[PDB]
């Protein structure tokens, strides 16, 4: 492979590089006890770590991990959490012990879990009391699976007691010197047909990667900045963890159990925030609020990822605080691709220009630069040489990633059009990828679970355009003769009912189209291209 | 004349005939729309124009000049512009018009201008900040001279703004029922003594015989064409913008502001170049670089013209990148002379084979056609009948037209040998024409360049052998006897600085010699091919 | 794996990083061009290539290699050719091509090419007309195997004509841009038990190593060195070729085809060889040569490598040519791991001091330490850092790996004894290898072939003392019952044969002792330890 070749340290690690830095200037006295995390619950109870207290914690917790869970360098660890600070310290404590963190939403239902532990061979899971009771439904089939370490007041036969073993810890641990191509964390991703596929980050290709891009949100070393997002996706390490900690800035963490607007509004008004990261749908759902009676004067910075930002809702937040949204591209195989730096012009519909060292084109079927103001496919060159943050590819799949790469061109996956400046405008999905919010779907998830239906005896699932959502999941479904004679609106609520309880409620049919029949090509495939086509007008 | 008669058709244009079927072919959805123009300045800025873009646009050039401007049909405009899109729009603009194009080096300097414009008595410049300057200094002697457009992102008292008219411009121009021998451009060429002829080209000596050369270059409709030019070579004219415009292709266009081969070489292999025309020093300066870094599969024809292509060029090309060198050959009066073309053996050393409909022989003193292997004058067949393509005379200068005629034959002023399959080589100059790189230096400019020091009493300039540039030229000096205590390292400096200050920079003496005495013929002419035989071996 | 990070820079390849700099001096004009390759077979023919040509004729071998042949990167390509210039220009083309060499001897019989192109999943073989007979044999039984390349001056169907190919080949390849840990050569390297493992090694553990190394010898930029060596062995690449050209000296080459000592002695006496390299078999049969006939005054440094040197061969050397033989001391897996130096006292009966930047001790059972003047195992520190110059591991077989490594040790499979100054004595080998002049022989290997026959009902393979050479093969033969009544010096002639006639003849049982029975552990494994035991008195 010319593509594990890079331009990168022999080693490198996020915990001992960067965050190590910061509390030894603490330590040192060059630098004053700086906030790193400040967690809140909304309840009246708030914590904050320096980055001593940071380092010493967490280095606690790769000692629960190493020590008390005897876990080995390269074992893989499932971590499924709320946004409590646990979840940043047991992130930070693999780093340090060279685990492979894979981060997952505590939305998994049962058969989400069992398939990622048993596709990864996890040795250990991280879990609180949201999924405990999935986990405990399928671990005894999960024959790989030796450790549950429980993150929660209560305790549970079977797993270890996390909070009360990182107490009992050391503060002491000494950092793995781990390579900067070795594994780091492996992040579940849905493909355009099949069950999500497992991408691979190094420790470069996350944390020097971010150490790289440090600031291109706005953010300074003596700021807070509040990413909003579910834990499980990698905008959490992305934008949470390593943005601020590789500026020595505070990371602010509000549980947000229901994902409440004027909760967030409240928040935005009452703690001093000066970033702040959601997906679009948090500023939507924001400016259905009453924003004069939530002033935020300090809030300086307002970025976006992970649906295209319509000019309507940048418009609208203009109008409303005074403030810009800046817009940001990448997936999970990618990271950060493109943004608009606080710097740049802001052109409404466009996502901004190249991050990093990323040459980012819209590229034709052969592979080729075409030409500004020609739609095509939105790639980064990744030969000869794989930029930084570029992950290692799909696990046990090398044919998978592969597949991927067009000449000398990773797709993305997105069409696009580039301007003469530079800016990529995002000209929607060129697979059968759907897009709900900030969660990436595939297909054959959805279409999966309903098929277990007795009534569902075909599905194709496609993305469908919804005025307050933007873009949902719709279902065409076949009935089996028997159910022809149902009422349709008992049996969609019925079906989504039941897809709902068999896998993450995100992914869930919003509309459901009974049909006789649905196009196939010559090989018998559904043709959802072309429903999709009819679909959006 | 029997001269002026042609086998052409009575009316001819570039733009109408050949740019407006490409346009009008997209408008009537018989073709797609297609990249004409790709525009790049290798700082992030990129255009493009497809064919009915390209129309608009320099519909509204035309309007520019025919409307905004007052020019009217017959009317010389001189062109000095760097590699930017107005160059290519003012061009077709003033084919549109009517009017007659004069392009000129943005190196060239006051008296440079001067000399150009009161020779040619041209009604109008169009100029960029290169030489504003330079114009300015003299425009005043310059009665004819009554429109001054700069291209710019300044504005300047006295200069219209192009970039600014032509967004104003209406993009419909009707355009000129020009004739096919109706003066379409006029091209500076140095002579052997004295100072620059000036050329006059047709519509039909370019534009047809462009169409009737159309693929000689291995160019196809789909495929991209870069050809590395100053624009104010013919060359520009011929390849950047007639043979790809002919065939319905895309011309690419680097600003190229320093004329880096890193650059050139990060541009063939990021862009989907699929043809190439440069001078030999482009590939000889390619060459240099770490070819194995920034590799180009999608590069299938080099071509090159202006200077003679060693064997050791063409052999060490092939052995890095796969690629022949494909030679061709011609001068400004003459446009495409000889070229090997895409299905022709290449021989080394060879430049190929007569060129569209011209009978190209070796010719002794008496005009008469000479036998394979023989060396004599390379010339063309103009009587009875003048080949489309032939230029249609030098301006005002009719006896200087016929000077150059012997017998039935246009002397291109070049040696040569003719081998048993018709294959051309060159055998260097017959004249004192001075041939550095690209290009051609009549010796009288250089010495009296020269001669206006107080220094040089007198001075032969002659070409002189360089091992890394091939040819260079050489000044001969004799110093007035104040000077002979002069360091001569100090004073060669200082008269190659001078003559640097005075004209065009690419004319400069590389060698001086200093010598007490010039060898004269019983007329008192300095004898310059005595000179250059003992320079040369 | 700590394992696999080492000190090294992300990217080496010796044909680029070394060979190149010399050709590149040349070309410069920085260094005179310089003998490089020196080759005589002893019958009038010889063959010099310096620096320049040395490159020109290797890039030739790696356009056969991966142009002709289509072999790519990380391909496995089996060497096994006698001392011909072409085993030079071969390895020096897979290094080129990013392929995998793996050497081996000519004395290799069908069985052992089988298994070895099996083991490998080899794509190509190089062979020469003493092997193409045992390849064909067994050559259709190699599914993975594509190219057979012979370098003869004969033809053979079936086999491409390497000498034909390499003529037509261009003088100019592409260095593939290997990386530092990437897989250059397979070695194949006998086991206590069993059959031969491969023995990985990378480009920088090859080349970075001779490269930190270079001088070790004694050798000089300007000098001559004759390693006299099997193809096959890691002796030859590691001096024969890397030593000299990390230095820019010339390596001389004799084709030697039958392993004459006096043409030795005559080759020394008529070549300016400066310094030599031979195990001490070489040594011991000079000595039996007429020395004083054949005077050798420009040789200056005779080292040795591959068996104890006799403190008495060292006394009867310096006696007869007034030089010392410095001995070194290594294994296929480490390379160079001891020696004496030009300017280190020589010690009689020692072999150095640890080589490079190992950290080589004599260690306990436990992986620890142990004092001077104690015998132990023979250790290298690997852990936490494997040192330049060790091996990547036994290919496919990490289990193996790690069981070689005792605590923080990798071992060599030694006795010794370490001296106050830290030179080494090898007190002989720690399990049932068997040491035969320079080859390394495992016992598995001799049984099994011994096995084949229908006499040999069980067997064990020790090593045994011998005057003359030193150590031998010795074979203890359980008889069937039915060649009890057999002669036995007549059945000790036929199984010689018999291994000689299955398996590379350097293995062969040169003593055979027939016995009743074996002694064996209550597992029932043979007793070795106990045979060796009583056979060395
Ligand atoms: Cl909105
Ligand atoms: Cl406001
Ligand atoms: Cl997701
Ligand atoms: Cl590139
Ligand atoms: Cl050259
Ligand atoms: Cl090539
Ligand atoms: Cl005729
Ligand atoms: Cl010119
Ligand atoms: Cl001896
Ligand atoms: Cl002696
Ligand atoms: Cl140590
Ligand atoms: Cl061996
Ligand atoms: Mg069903
Ligand atoms: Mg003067
Ligand atoms: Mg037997």
């Amino acid at each position: 492979l010319q593509w594990g070749h890079q331009e990168v340290p022999a080693k490198f690690n996020f915990a001992s590089d960067v965050l190590d830095h910061w509390a030894d200037m603490e330590k040192a006295g060059k630098r004053p006890p700086s906030p790193a995390l400040w967690w809140v619950n909304g309840k009246g109870k708030e914590l904050m770590w320096n980055f001593r207290e940071l380092s010493e914690n967490s280095q606690q917790a790769a000692n629960v991990l190493s020590g008390a869970c005897g876990l080995q360098r390269g074992d893989r660890v499932a971590v499924v959490l709320p946004r409590v600070p646990e979840w940043w310290l047991v992130i930070l404590g693999c780093i340090r012990a060279g685990l492979i963190f894979m981060p997952g939403t505590i939305q998994m239902k049962s058969t989400d879990i069992l398939y990622r532990l048993q596709m990864s061979k996890a040795k250990a899971i991280v879990a609180g009391d949201e999924v405990i009771q999935e986990v405990d439904t399928v671990a005894s089939e999960c024959p790989s699976l030796r450790i549950k370490l429980l993150v929660s007041e209560k305790s549970c036969d079977g797993w270890l007691n996390f909070k009360k073993l990182l107490n009992e810890a050391s503060t002491t641990h000494h950092c793995v010197e781990t390579g900067s191509q070795e594994a780091s964390a492996i992040y579940f991703t849905s493909g355009t047909s099949g069950l999500p596929k497992m991408a691979e980050h190094s420790y470069s290709s996350l944390g020097l990667k971010a150490k790289m891009d440090a600031g291109w949100t706005g953010l300074q070393a003596s700021d807070i900045m509040w990413t909003i997002s579910d834990t499980g996706w990698i905008l959490n390490i992305l934008c949470s963890l390593m943005e601020p900690w590789a500026l020595g800035a505070c990371t602010f963490v509000h549980l947000l159990p229901k994902f409440d607007p004027l909760v967030i509004l409240k928040t935005l008004s009452s703690y001093p925030i000066k970033s702040m990261m959601g997906a679009p749908i948090v500023y939507r759902m924001l400016l259905q609020q009453d924003l004069s009676s939530y002033k935020f004067p300090h809030l300086q910075n307002c970025v976006t990822v992970g649906e295209s930002l319509l000019p309507e809702t940048l418009e609208n937040w203009r109008a409303q605080t005074g403030l810009d949204i800046r817009e940001s591209y990448g997936q999970t195989e990618t990271g950060l691709t493109c943004m608009v730096s606080k710097t740049m012009k802001i052109k409404p519909g466009y996502m901004g220009t190249a991050a990093s060292c990323y040459d980012v084109q819209i590229i034709d079927d052969k592979g080729n630069v075409l030409p500004p103001g020609t739609e095509g496919d939105i790639g980064i060159r990744v030969k000869p040489i794989r930029p930084i943050g570029i992950f290692s590819g799909y696990v046990d799949n090398p044919d998978k990633t592969a597949a991927n790469i067009r000449g000398d061109f990773w797709l993305l996956g997105d069409r696009g059009i580039k301007d003469e400046d530079g800016y990529f405008q995002f000209m929607g999905r060129a697979d059968d990828i759907i897009n709900s919010s900030g969660y990436r779907i595939g297909p054959s998830e959805v279409e999966n679970a309903l098929m277990e239906h007795p009534a569902v005896v075909e599905t194709a699932v496609i993305s469908s355009p919804d005025p307050v959502r933007g873009e949902v999941v719709k279902a065409f479904v076949v009935l089996a003769s028997q159910f022809l004679s149902h009422d349709p609106e008992q049996l969609t609520k019925e079906l989504q009912q039941h897809v709902k309880s068999v896998t993450a409620p995100y992914k869930y049919p919003r509309k459901i189209e009974f049909v006789l029949n649905l196009p196939k090509t010559v090989t018998g495939k559904i043709q959802r291209a072309k429903l999709r086509d009819k679909e959006w007008k």
